[PDB]
């Protein structure tokens, strides 16, 4: 599913993530738009032989399992393709797993390049919440 910036928005408040680990829910629509441009079907391979998928490109190194990225850990206890649904719910209880690691945010790498820092409360204009 490809979400509309509003509907990802409503969608991520109702998953419980505005301010989870004190994130504002701009800083995760923000993350969304950047990782896989609201698509919950984005995949993209790592230079390392991982993958990363869904709507937060959460990755199979440490954090689902896809039977293909050699020495990684399951952290998530999830298959990667639950990261793939219309249905954010796995994204959603994953990435508070992750934003809960130590590193906050700084763990989506587009994140911190593109999100931290800049006016991220304008990805939830005007959206009804
Ligand atoms: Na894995």
């Amino acid at each position: 599913k490809v979400f509309g910036r509003c509907e990802l928005a409503a969608a991520m408040k109702r998953h419980g993530l505005d301010n989870y680990r004190g994130y504002s829910l701009g800083n995760w629509v923000c993350a969304a738009k950047f990782e896989s441009n609201f698509n919950t079907q984005a995949t993209n391979r790592n230079t390392d032989g991982s993958t990363d998928y869904g709507i937060l490109q959460i990755n199979s190194r440490w954090w689902c399992n896809d039977g293909r990225t050699p020495g990684s850990r399951n952290l998530c206890n999830i298959p990667c393709s639950a990261l793939l649904s219309s249905d954010i719910t796995a994204s959603v209880n994953c990435a508070k797993k992750i934003v809960s690691d130590g590193n906050g945010m700084n763990a989506w790498v587009a994140w911190r390049n593109r999100c931290k820092g800049t006016d991220v409360q304008a990805w939830i204009r005007g959206c009804r919440l």
